[PDB]
């Protein structure tokens, strides 16, 4: 109340918890526990009792945080403060906690755990959004709606088809973020400058024991491999290769929400549940998507000036940039989830706009109809052009409705097509392959993509 609190955590509690202090130091302890287990397996002198005391004390409490804070004020080393504090509650382990490791054994491996786990929180939520939009697209596959290019009237599309543009961008995000998560390895045990010198000495020169230790702690946290070559840290390029995809997802969210905000002004599509309504979720979505787009630059700059085996100018920036990116991404997915469940469509508003704009785009159909009934193209083209100009002036210069079809209905020249005119201007015949395109897309791209998330009800 007397200090600034980031609105990004005050938000799913699950993502917020992932990047909480309790989780950070708890994960350090899990790392210390598992290092001990793996070293003990490889023959180092670590008692059973040491393991049991550590296993039971993986979670910090406020009293221990106070011991840690006080130790840290003294020596100004957060990792050693927490080595010490772990040792007060697991006295039997006090001498072997962190054995052989450098600071990054916990700070960096925890961060890789949070990237991986954080991505595992995002991915089912993204799949949920994709699924709800896909249902919406299917439902509205063949509802004609005015096309827009330059945000000006254009060949009709369908409400469904337009939604598949949104879905297609999100499918690439699913692709990109699944890769980013699957590409992640474990730093494991690497030592102060990445040479594993302390662990090699610990195992009395046994290279295979060092390699086995690295593989073991990797396996214990569910990672597919240990990084083969590092300095002190995992490469900060890895942060860029995760937040890059996140920034692209930001652009996707921003476009989708901007589209709905335009459609809401047009009273055609609105957010789920008053005559006047503001697309507030979409506006919030855009606002935070923009943050996700900007924050990526931090990772590029950080990676670009990491000198040699590591410089510490990565640390403070990453404590901000990594949690905020994942919190923001998580808030966006939650917001999109709320938006996509029950989008409100107004077919009669959509239909009205089509009736006001389509006749200016149907003038070639009229010519074709006249010619087929034995008329002259150049004669019809000129007549319909005159009437189009007149109707255009009523709209723009008189602020009236489009009376082009009335003018045709009143002009005896068009007698050979009066009978077919309503069929001739049937919006369903103007949407090209839009409905078929939806069908193929949902079957060939969306459903295979959603298949690994099928357990989601």
């Amino acid at each position: 109340m007397d200090s600034y609190q980031t609105p990004l955590s005050s938000a799913s509690k699950e993502m917020s918890k992932l990047f909480s202090s309790g989780a950070r130091f708890g994960t350090w302890r899990k790392l210390w526990l598992n290092l001990a287990i793996a070293e003990k397996e490889l023959g180092l002198a670590i008692s059973d009792a040491a393991i049991e005391q550590m296993k039971a004390n993986l979670e910090l409490d406020e009293a221990q945080m106070k011991v840690a804070a006080e130790e840290e004020k003294k020596r100004r080393h957060d990792v050693m403060a927490h080595v010490h504090t772990f040792g007060t509650v697991a006295p039997e382990a006090a001498g072997i906690i962190h054995l052989g490791a450098t600071s990054c054994y916990v700070t960096d491996n925890a961060d890789l755990i949070f990237l991986r786990d954080g991505l595992d929180i995002l991915l089912p939520k993204l799949a949920t959004v994709i699924s709800r939009l896909a249902n919406f697209a299917k439902q509205y596959r063949d509802l004609p709606t005015l096309g827009f290019t330059h945000f000006q009237p254009a060949q009709l599309t369908t409400v469904g088809k337009r939604a598949t543009l949104w879905i297609q961008e999100l499918l690439w995000d699913l692709r990109n973020l699944q890769r980013a998560r699957d590409d992640l390895g474990f730093r494991g045990v690497k030592g102060t400058t990445g040479t594993q010198a302390s662990f090699l000495a610990l195992f009395d020169g046994d290279h295979a024991k060092v390699e086995a230790l690295d593989k073991r702690v990797t396996e214990l946290f569910g990672f597919p491999y240990a990084y083969p070559v590092t300095g002190q840290t995992y490469s900060r390029k890895i942060d860029a290769d995760v937040l890059g995809p996140l920034s692209s997802f930001g652009a996707t969210v921003h476009k989708i929400a901007t589209d709905i905000r335009l459609l809401a002004n047009l009273k055609e599509i609105e957010e789920p549940f008053a005559y006047k309504r503001n697309p507030m979720r979409c506006e919030r979505a855009c606002s935070l998507a923009r943050h996700l787009m900007a924050i990526y630059q931090n990772t590029l700059m950080t990676s670009s000036v990491q000198w040699l085996e590591r410089t510490l100018d990565d640390s403070a920036n990453r404590r901000v940039t990594i949690p905020e990116a994942f919190l923001t991404a998580d808030i966006l997915l939650t917001t999109l989830q709320n938006i996509s469940e029950g989008l409100v469509v107004y077919p009669r508003v959509i239909g009205r706009r089509i009736s006001q704009e389509l006749p200016f785009m149907a003038t070639e159909n009229i010519i074709m109809a006249i010619v087929k009934a034995g008329g002259d193209r150049q004669e019809c083209h000129e007549k319909i052009r005159v009437l189009s100009h007149q109707a255009g002036a009523v709209v723009k210069e008189e602020g009236g409705e489009n009376d082009l079809i009335d003018r045709v209905k009143n002009d005896e020249y068009f007698k050979p097509i009066w009978g077919q005119l309503d069929a001739l201007l049937d919006p369903r015949t103007f949407v090209g392959r839009a409905p078929e395109q939806v069908d193929g897309f949902l079957k060939e791209w969306v459903e295979p993509a959603l298949k690994p998330y099928e357990e989601a009800l």
